[PDB]
């Protein structure tokens, strides 16, 4: 029932890149999907306590969220959009393993997902 630390956004010896297709994702995709008017629920890690989610950590063992995602696009924290795509897919599939299909919080991942889909579609080759 606990909170856990949340995901690591700093890590002075991992290395680091800016390319283009990770300044795409800055600009474009985590700055279209925060801006949703679904993206609330996911602008920070799940709060169990507040929330009354004791099991959520016990059912989600790689947790994110587009706060994080925002901290490591911001702070550079990724070597190559890869790694940022995969923290999104993280995240909506985190939804969808601990909630109900249909559940609000469900809808609002789905809704996010197709935007998130529909930008990646046009990812610009890697300079
Ligand atoms: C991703 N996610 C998110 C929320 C969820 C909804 C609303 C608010 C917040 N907030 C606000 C600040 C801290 C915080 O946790 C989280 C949620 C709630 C119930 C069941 C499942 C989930 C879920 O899967």
């Amino acid at each position: 029932s606990m909170n856990p630390p949340p995901p690591e956004t700093s890590n002075p010896n991992k290395p680091k890149r800016q390319t283009n297709q990770l300044q795409y994702l800055l600009r474009v995709v985590l700055k279209t999907l925060w801006k949703h008017q679904f993206a609330w629920p996911f602008q920070q890690p799940v709060d169990a306590v507040k929330l009354n989610l004791p099991d959520y950590y016990k059912i989600i063992k790689t947790p994110m969220d587009m706060g994080t995602i925002k901290k490591r696009l911001e702070n550079n924290y990724y070597w190559n959009a890869q790694e940022c795509i995969q923290d999104f897919n993280t995240m909506f599939t985190n939804c969808y393993i601990y909630n109900k299909p249909g559940d609000d919080i469900v809808l609002m991942a789905e809704a996010l997902e197709k935007l998130f889909l529909q930008k990646i579609n046009e990812l610009p080759t890697e300079e």
